[PDB]
């Protein structure tokens, strides 16, 4: 039994198939003019899930995925995790040596695509199975759930990430953390099946799954933003606005283009992946409940939050919190011992978002995923990110090691 409760025992797909049985007729997601209920979502999901099963979808298969961010692409993901196996989204817009180079690192022998992406996925020469999801003739395809074997620890993602330089590497994360995330989210966040969620990032980057997830295993609608509403900052604000959403996470450099006078309906803006300054923070903070995330792709994409005070008078600084449930972090020297407050040191993240580590990679993934010499038998992830504790018990981020 975990130190604070969460949906053990249970995958990324069952938690989804049962706010579906609970919440069928609520809205799921939406794109543009066109919107699935969770019924609707749950079925399509179940007749594709069949199709990948006939082709050989089977536990810890890496599956690829070539698409555009829609509800298709959401239809394709749980589709994969429902007959077992684990996903690898490829990023379409990336030039044609990475992509070659992610799907032959990946090993992936079955790549999702649609028409549309179709002679991209020819001109990177990809020689596996490849499925045409707006080909394939599913109708007649029955649209129960499939019940299939799966445990928490089993694969459900693989995110590709490339640093300043260095190939491209996977990160492999199971079931386990996003369950986690599940419990955090309604516990910390709020979340209920009211809430209306945008999809900001990437759905290549770990930050889009844990959106999606934040809405689909509530009840919750998702509602993908589209490239022109993201690119444009006033249509940015009216769609929010004109949807009424609830919660959205993004980038502290996108947040600083907004005018809070413009958002009508946000209760939660998180922001995440670098540092908001303090004086973005103040314009927000009492408009809204403003939480800086830290996170990894490495950690389910979270460890810690800091929601920002409520009715403070202004802020100087902005930690990065303290450790999520069921999480572990310390703040250590070289030799990995641990430091008191004030003196600066490594991140390094424990407990149930740890991934299972890279790729084919096991010389890197024991390098940065250790033995936690805190919690025998458990590993922790290296972040190179230097921190310091505040004698309040919250985090101050420092930069990199
Ligand atoms: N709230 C934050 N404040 C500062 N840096 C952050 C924050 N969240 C994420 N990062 C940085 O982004 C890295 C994770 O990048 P990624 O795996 O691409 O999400 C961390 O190791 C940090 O260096
Ligand atoms: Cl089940």
């Amino acid at each position: 039994h975990a130190l604070v409760p969460y949906a053990q025992g249970k995958s990324i797909h069952q938690l989804f198939e049962e706010q579906a049985e609970a919440f069928p007729d609520r809205v799921a997601i939406v794109f543009e003019n066109r919107r699935l209920s969770y019924q609707e979502l749950n079925r399509k999901a179940n007749q594709l899930a069949r199709a990948l099963l006939e082709k050989g979808v089977q536990t810890d298969s890496i599956v690829g995925v070539m698409m555009e961010k829609s509800i298709e692409n959401v239809i394709a993901i749980l589709a994969v995790l429902k007959a077992g196996g684990a996903y690898v989204p490829i990023d379409i817009e990336y030039p044609r040596d990475r992509i070659q180079y992610i799907l032959q690192d990946s090993q992936t022998k079955i790549v999702l695509t649609q028409k549309s992406v179709s002679q991209l996925v020819h001109d990177v020469g990809y020689s596996g199975e490849v499925v045409v999801l707006d080909e394939e003739q599913l109708d007649a395809r029955e649209t129960a759930n499939l019940h299939q074997p799966s445990k928490p620890t089993d694969l459900a993602y693989v995110i590709y990430t490339s640093g300043t330089t260095g190939k491209p590497k996977g990160t492999m994360l199971e079931h386990k953390g996003i369950a986690n995330l599940q419990s955090f989210f309604q516990n910390s966040f709020g979340v209920t099946e009211q809430d209306r969620i945008g999809l900001f990032a990437s759905m290549s980057f770990a930050a889009s799954v844990s959106e999606m997830f934040m809405a689909l295993l509530s009840g919750a609608s998702l509602y993908i933003l589209s490239k022109q509403t993201i690119h444009d900052f006033a249509a940015f604000e009216h769609y929010l606005s004109e949807n009424e959403l609830t919660i959205i996470t993004l980038p502290p450099t996108y947040l600083t283009h907004l005018t809070p006078e413009r958002i009508t309906s946000l209760r939660i803006m998180i922001t995440a992946g670098s540092a908001s300054s303090a004086p973005l923070v103040n314009k927000w903070k009492d408009k809204l409940r403003y939480i800086n995330a830290y996170g990894l792709t490495e950690t389910s994409c979270s460890a810690t939050i800091w929601e920002a005070p409520s009715n403070q008078l202004s802020v100087q600084s902005v930690p990065i919190g303290k450790p999520i449930q069921n999480t572990h972090i310390y703040i250590v020297n070289e030799d990995l011992q641990l430091l008191p407050t004030g003196s600066e040191g490594e991140l390094c993240i424990g407990g149930v978002g740890l991934a299972r580590g890279y790729w084919n990679r096991p010389d890197l993934t024991a390098e940065k995923f250790v033995d936690n010499p805190f919690v025998p038998g458990e590993k922790m992830y290296r972040t190179g990110d230097l921190a310091k504790w505040l004698t309040d018990g919250t985090i101050e981020f420092l930069g990199r090691i």
